[PDB]
């Protein structure tokens, strides 16, 4: 079985051409054909808005304060009865990511992958530079990846990563604990959608 | 001194952004920052005499080369008096004028070699030929850099003694200073931002 969770960390809830983002990262999820369930996860201050929207639709679960505790919580509720084999993350903000690069992710879990990202070439140059403003070199473009999501993990592996804690990117919770993640194709479809110009963009995309 | 900045582009030049050729574009930005005295464009010598007829009192032009860092030396070469030497990319043809005045503005203030460069949107990691994960550098204060890049003449030319013209000068042990970019310095590539361009110039 595969579930989604889409935490809500207020940009993910902005309104785009009659869907709140998250309204559409939910669809582009239910609609890759791969994902059996979604869970929607708000801190407890916003239980009523994502209730009146996402009404299921998705689960619903509420809430922490950090994207990690309400993802933790999701994490706790995925349970043990009815757990299921893999569980995506996915930011809300990526409102328009492809179902196709969906079920990319899931196709891989299902190849023995216990955790994978979907990754594009870098576009610009990349350097490294100090608190100053000067560059500390310039690393090589290949052998460098953006990453978008949803990310896949086995949720076993999640669920580990996750405990680990305490002692942004879920995939490199499971860096941290040593465990190994896999790559995949994704697309530019995908971006976070952060600022005016991303949003001129989304909205230039839906009405094309 | 003199600012001069070198347009190698040797077909986004010629690509017509609803009305004007992204070198058309990237020329006026050079322009209107109102601190850039002369450009060169380097096209191809077969599409010379029509980027003359594009571009007029606007731009010299100069005949190209085989990869970039090849024309960038013809352009140089042709002078043969400047202070400071940028470098910009044509397929940045959004750049805000003032992106080019905080790079002309760094290089009065005496750092010999600048480049503007914005935060990721991405989390970016190190992938190994086999598409597993090496790890996320994130304490290395990556950065994506844009272009126009600016030297002084002197050492941009010790320099050119793989588009990334600051790498060369990190190369010969120079150091690179940087400023904030602007997202409206995006690199005009895919069809994506081809769409995001057509948003923004009929905005």
């Amino acid at each position: 079985e595969v579930v989604a969770i889409v935490p809500a960390a207020p940009k993910a809830f902005y309104q785009l051409d009659g869907q709140t983002l998250i309204e559409r990262a939910v669809d582009g999820l239910l609609d890759s054909g791969v994902v059996d369930t979604v869970v929607v996860a708000v801190p407890a201050d916003r239980t009523d808005e994502a209730r009146q929207i996402l009404g299921h639709r998705a689960m619903i679960v509420a809430g922490g304060s950090n994207r990690t505790d309400t993802v933790n919580l999701a994490l706790t509720v995925l349970s043990g009865t009815a757990e299921p084999e893999f569980v995506l993350v996915h930011d809300a903000a990526r409102a328009l990511t492809p179902p196709a690069l969906v079920a990319r992710v899931v196709e891989a879990l299902r190849d023995g992958y216990a955790a994978v990202v979907p990754v594009l070439p870098l576009s610009d140059t990349i350097k490294a530079v100090d608190a100053n403003g000067v560059v500390l070199g310039t690393p090589e473009r290949a052998g460098l990846r953006a990453v978008q999501t949803p990310q896949g993990f086995t949720t076993d592996l999640l669920l580990r990563s996750y405990q680990r804690g305490s002692l942004t990117d879920d995939a490199s919770l499971v860096e941290h604990i040593g465990g190994q993640v896999q790559v995949v194709d994704g697309d530019p479809l995908a971006f976070k959608i952060t600022t005016k110009l991303d949003l001129l963009l989304a909205q230039a995309i839906v009405r094309g």
